[PDB]
């Protein structure tokens, strides 16, 4: 039942609390975050990538909710979520939880296709992927974590309970969505684009099927459908692109591409993102045969 | 079952479908919208405010999904959700669903205080407030609604079943939130501000307790807490403002107010929005007495 021990001597899993000096008797705070150090140290080889100062200590020893000189007044909020971290001319460039994860999406070919075109969503389910404590923690325990007085045994117990109770959401099967879609809304100079809908989603899914970071944040069964079917409720029958993207110019919606450009930008955007060899963006017949 | 017949003669409630010419055999679309004509016409005096062309005919006779000349190519999506509609110098300026509802939040003092400072949120739960059809509608009926061959009695039956299954979420009691809060995060030149938390919420809630539009859209029990406790999961114990808002301007987040401006902008923002006589924004000591 015990969690697997780390090689490092860090706790296998640890509950991270909103550490600060301002009294917070009512526990006004996000849910604490249980961090799975085991999983992370197996994947990220350099301890100092994260522990950027070289010190094997809790980030909140320096980055408290309100900020303290040891962390150059960089707060807990900033240290955990910062998306725009400047490269340090000298020494280590720190990482945040959010910044490293986002990097994975851009630098790994299997992730960078979809993540070239996704409509970012940082909603409650996004926060909850990390702000994820077991319901068994009491207010009193929340207070001891804030105060640094929780005993390491209780931190372990809460952490283990939480990790043991996590479950990975399974993405809906590509069989529940079209096998192909004959995109013919605009057909004129070319024949329809016979989009291999199932072939596409199956392939994209297969390359990430065991990735623990994707599995944790792809956390609704239909969520991958939003990669293309964006800005509408998750659904097995989403609205057509052309319900929101007009064929002609739409100056009342300056940010929305017209329908041809919508297909081109989205289809070619992923192809570029994940370096798809064929079709190239300059290939004007592989996606749609020339009309008679 | 059947609904209350209207004075106008329109069906008491009407299912609105994604009407257009292009085949949609799989019903790729949002859920149809059940519009409560009865409730609307009892509140809105002039038929022409909505039926801007003067004749009470379905909007999608002119505003199809793809658009067409009889609607000046303004699509069904633009006609229902348009937010930035130009005032017409000749005749009736059209309204959309969204635009009139937004006007309500702005032009009515009981709505305009919170709505001067809320963090706008057009998420799935917002969409579903209107895209709200009974689960009993079958794909075949959806096809007939799209094609305009659904029998009027069938439309009626679907709308009545939908309306009669509607649920209003009750907002949590202000007794579940603090009576008063000593706001002392920044205490220095002034004493802490002893904010009348419960009196504020209770008062704001009292004034909208019977409003059907607010009731539909305020659709999570803790949603009203988000008026002030924004950008975090709905919670009875949200994070402190100062967990995200730093004491001094952070150059890393230069559009995020610092903590003092966070309080001032929020507190004075609603006060201005709903024409609160006192405190004026210059009545400093009213919100925080000078420090002895
Ligand atoms: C989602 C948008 C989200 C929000 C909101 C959020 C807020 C936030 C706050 C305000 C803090 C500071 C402490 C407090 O409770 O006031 C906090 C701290 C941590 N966060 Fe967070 N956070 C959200 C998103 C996420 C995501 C997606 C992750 C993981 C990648 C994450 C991580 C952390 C960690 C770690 C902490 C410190 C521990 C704690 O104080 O709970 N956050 N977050
Ligand atoms: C490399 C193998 C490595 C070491 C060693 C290490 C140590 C370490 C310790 C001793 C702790 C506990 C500190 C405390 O005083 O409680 C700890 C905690 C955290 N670590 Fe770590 N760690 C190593 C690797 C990494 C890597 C690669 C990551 C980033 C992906 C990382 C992150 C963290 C975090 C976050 C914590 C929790 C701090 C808290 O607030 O509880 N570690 N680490
Ligand atoms: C714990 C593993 C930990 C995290 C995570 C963390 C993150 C972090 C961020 C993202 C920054 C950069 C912020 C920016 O806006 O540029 C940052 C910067 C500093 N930190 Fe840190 N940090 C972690 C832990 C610790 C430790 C334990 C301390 C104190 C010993 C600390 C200190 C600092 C300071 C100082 C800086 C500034 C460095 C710079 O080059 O500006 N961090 N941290
Ligand atoms: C590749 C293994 C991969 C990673 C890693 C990954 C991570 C990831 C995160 C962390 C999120 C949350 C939002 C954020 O950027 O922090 C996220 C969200 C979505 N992803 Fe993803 N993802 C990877 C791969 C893929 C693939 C192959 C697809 C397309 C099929 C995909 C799409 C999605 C979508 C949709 C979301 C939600 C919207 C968003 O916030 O981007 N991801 N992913
Ligand atoms: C995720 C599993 C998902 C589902 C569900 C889904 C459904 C869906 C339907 C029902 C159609 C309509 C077909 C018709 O007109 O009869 C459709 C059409 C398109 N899809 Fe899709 N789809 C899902 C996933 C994805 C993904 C991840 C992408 C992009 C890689 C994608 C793309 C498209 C496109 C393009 C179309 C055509 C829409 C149009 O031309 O209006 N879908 N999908
Ligand atoms: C159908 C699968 C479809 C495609 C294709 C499509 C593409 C598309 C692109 C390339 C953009 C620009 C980049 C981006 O994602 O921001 C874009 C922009 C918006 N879309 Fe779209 N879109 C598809 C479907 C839909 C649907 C069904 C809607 C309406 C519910 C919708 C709406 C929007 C909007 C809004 C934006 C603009 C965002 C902004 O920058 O202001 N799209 N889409
Ligand atoms: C090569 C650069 C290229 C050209 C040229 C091109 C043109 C084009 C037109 C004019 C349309 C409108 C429909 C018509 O038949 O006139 C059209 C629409 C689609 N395209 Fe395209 N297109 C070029 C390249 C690409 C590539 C590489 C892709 C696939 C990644 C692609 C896809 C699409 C799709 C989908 C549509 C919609 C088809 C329809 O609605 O009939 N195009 N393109
Ligand atoms: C929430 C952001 C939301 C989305 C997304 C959205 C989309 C949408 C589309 C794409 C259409 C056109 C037809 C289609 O199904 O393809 C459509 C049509 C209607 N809408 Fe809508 N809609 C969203 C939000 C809302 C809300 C909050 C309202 C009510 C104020 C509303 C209303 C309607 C109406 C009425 C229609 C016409 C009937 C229909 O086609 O279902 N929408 N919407
Ligand atoms: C004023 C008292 C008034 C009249 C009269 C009126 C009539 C009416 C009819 C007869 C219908 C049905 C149309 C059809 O052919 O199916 C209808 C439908 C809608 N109405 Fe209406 N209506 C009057 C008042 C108003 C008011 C003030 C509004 C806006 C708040 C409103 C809106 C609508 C809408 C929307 C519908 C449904 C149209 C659809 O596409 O199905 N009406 N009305
Ligand atoms: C457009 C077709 C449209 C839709 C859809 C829509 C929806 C809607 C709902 C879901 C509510 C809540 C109560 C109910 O279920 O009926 C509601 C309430 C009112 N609305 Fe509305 N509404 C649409 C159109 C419009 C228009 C064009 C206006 C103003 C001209 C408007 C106004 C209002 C009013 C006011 C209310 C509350 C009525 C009350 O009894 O207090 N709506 N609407
Ligand atoms: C006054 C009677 C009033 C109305 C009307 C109203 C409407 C309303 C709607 C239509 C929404 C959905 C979002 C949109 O703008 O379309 C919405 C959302 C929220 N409201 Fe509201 N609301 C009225 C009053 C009040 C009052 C007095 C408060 C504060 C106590 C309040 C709060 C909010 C919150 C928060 C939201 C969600 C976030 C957002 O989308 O604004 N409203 N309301
Ligand atoms: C009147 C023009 C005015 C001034 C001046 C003023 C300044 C002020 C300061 C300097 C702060 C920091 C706290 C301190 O004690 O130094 C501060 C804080 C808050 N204020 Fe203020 N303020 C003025 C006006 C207003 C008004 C009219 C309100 C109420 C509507 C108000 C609100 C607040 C609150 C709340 C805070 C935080 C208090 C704390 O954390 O100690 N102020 N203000
Ligand atoms: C909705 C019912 C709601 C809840 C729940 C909520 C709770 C709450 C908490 C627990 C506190 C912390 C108090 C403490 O630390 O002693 C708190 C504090 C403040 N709130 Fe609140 N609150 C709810 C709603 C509202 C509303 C609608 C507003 C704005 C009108 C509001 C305001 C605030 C403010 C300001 C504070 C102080 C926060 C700080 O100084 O960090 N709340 N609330
Ligand atoms: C923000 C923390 C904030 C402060 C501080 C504050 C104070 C304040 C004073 C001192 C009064 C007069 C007496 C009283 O306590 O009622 C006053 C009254 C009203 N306020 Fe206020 N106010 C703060 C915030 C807000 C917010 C964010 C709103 C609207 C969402 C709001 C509204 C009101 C109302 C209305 C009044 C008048 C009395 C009533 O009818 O309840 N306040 N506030």
């Amino acid at each position: 039942a015990a969690l697997e021990p780390t090689d490092s001597g860090a706790p296998s899993a640890i509950v991270m609390f909103p550490v600060g000096e301002k009294p917070n008797p009512k526990g006004a705070a996000m849910k604490p975050v249980v961090f799975n150090h085991l999983i992370h140290e197996k994947k990220i080889a350099d301890c100092e990538t994260c522990h950027h100062t070289g010190d094997p200590v809790s980030c909140s020893t320096c980055h408290t909710v309100e900020g303290k000189a040891e962390g150059d007044y960089i707060t807990l909020d900033r240290a955990m979520h910062a998306t725009d971290i400047a490269a340090r001319a000298k020494g280590n460039t720190p990482t945040s939880c959010v910044s490293c994860h986002q990097s994975e999406t851009k630098e790994r070919r299997e992730c960078a296709g979809c993540h070239a075109i996704t409509t970012p969503k940082d909603d409650e389910a996004w926060c909850a992927t990390c702000h994820d404590i077991t319901p068994s923690m009491t207010p009193s325990e929340m207070q001891k974590g804030i105060a640094g007085t929780l005993l390491p045994g209780d931190n372990e117990a809460l952490a283990a309970e939480t990790v043991l109770a996590e479950a990975t959401v399974a993405p809906v099967s590509p069989m529940l969505a079209p096998y192909k879609v004959v995109i013919d809304a605009l057909a004129d100079k070319y024949e329809p684009s016979d989009f291999t809908h199932r072939r596409h989603l199956t392939s994209l899914m297969e390359s990430i099927k065991d990735d623990k970071l994707a599995q944790a944040f792809h956390d609704k069964p239909e969520i991958l459908c939003a990669t293309c079917h964006h800005r509408s409720p998750l659904s097995l029958t989403p609205p057509k692109c052309g319900s929101c993207h007009t064929k002609e110019i739409d100056a009342a919606d300056p940010g929305r591409p017209n329908l041809m450009a919508a297909y081109h930008l989205e289809c070619m955007g992923c192809h570029k993102g994940m370096a798809v060899a064929r079709p190239r963006d300059t290939d004007c017949t592989t996606c749609h045969k020339a009309a008679a």
